[PDB]
């Protein structure tokens, strides 16, 4: 079958993560991302903006319409309950639930959702503290690009978005490192874009730029 | 989307539901359930033949390959799980859960079914009272006792005066049928209950339940229940 499962849905919540990431929503990220040539995203971005989901500026970069906008809501919508679902109930390990909701959130029925919404005890964040967007209409903080350079400074982790999760390995090391919603850290900033989480005594772990965009976390 | 989600995955499944039905797996029966027309099943089975799913055989019936059966028996199970998941612990009527599970056993890894077999308490029957297939692929040991009893299907059953049966199965076809599994449902013909049934003339069934509207069976359907004489 298709990879994606649901092209159209994956552009749409590919464009509202690049959102959630603080970088501008261009075509190119879209073809990195989706493992898709560049004539067949922009195909497929043509047609989006013929259906009234997307709009292309003249600089490039893409913007969601107001429909385009209420349909990504709810693919991530199902997305992050998907993660809950998984991580609490189901017991599938955290650093695999990411690649698992991505697959069922173009399946998802509003009808299950709202079922999870009262299982799952209303929940408002996802597994990796993202917040869960859409719940009005489904019926019911500084990034780490943001720091001095040169220089360590206590944080605590409040969120991962869906980009950084797409990397499996660096999850792994971060969840491992106790880089998790709520916890506790110290980090460094790298000379070259990239941030630094110190972990005494042991080999710390490198965030790459792009990664440390997915990354929000409070001052303390 | 494609609305089928994983179309050779359907295809496969559908074979499968065709053999639980006791009746011939024919690319007519697929065309007509999947909604495709018969050149696009003509070139989608021809292509599954040639990549080693299945054979079309002498007579035209459709056959698995041992390589497309074990694949038709991971969608099942997928299918099958998914549906206990959505019952008892999301709670979707269940009216609604086979269409729900038709999108989900597409996207389901061997991973979450291994947590679910554990979740759900080691099921073995689907909420349609279906046994779950292919659970020693994913570590399940069998268990003492062997599965089966004397199950009829109702088109077994044989024409004359109304027979009190329980209800034990009924298959993916009947709840593809979303007014009829929700009468069903609403009827209180679900397995384990206790109803009477009569043939009608044309191979069809009546089922007859205290308290409610008869509800009759079209042939077709009436493949897809699975009962034991009381
Ligand atoms: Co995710
Ligand atoms: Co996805
Ligand atoms: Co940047
Ligand atoms: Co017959
Ligand atoms: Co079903
Ligand atoms: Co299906």
């Amino acid at each position: 079958m298709n990879e994606l499962v649901d092209t159209t849905e994956m552009y749409l919540r590919t464009i509202y993560d690049l959102e959630e990431e603080g970088v501008t929503p261009l075509r190119a990220r879209i073809a990195e991302r989706l493992d898709q040539s560049g004539p067949t995203v922009s195909q497929t971005v043509s047609r989006m903006e013929r259906d009234g989901l997307l709009r292309v500026a003249g600089d490039r970069h893409l913007e969601l319409t107001e429909k385009g906008r209420a349909l990504a809501i709810a693919v991530m919508r199902k997305h992050r309950l998907a993660e809950r679902l998984l991580v609490d109930v189901i017991g599938l390990p955290w650093e695999e639930v990411h690649a698992e909701a991505c697959r069922w959130e173009h399946v998802m029925s509003e009808d299950v959702e709202r079922r999870l919404v009262k299982v799952l005890n209303n929940p408002t964040t996802s597994p990796f503290g993202n917040p869960i967007p859409g719940l009005d209409e489904l019926g019911v903080l500084v990034r780490l690009t943001e720091l001095p350079a040169g220089s360590p400074v206590a944080v605590v982790v409040r969120q991962l978005t869906e980009h950084v999760q797409g990397d499996i390995d660096l999850i792994t090391r971060l969840k491992d490192a106790g880089v998790v919603p709520n916890a506790r850290v110290t980090v460094e900033t790298t000379p070259g874009g990239g941030v630094t989480i110190v972990i005494p005594g042991h080999e710390n772990v490198t965030l790459p730029h792009e990664m440390a965009h997915a990354v929000k976390v409070e001052k303390v």
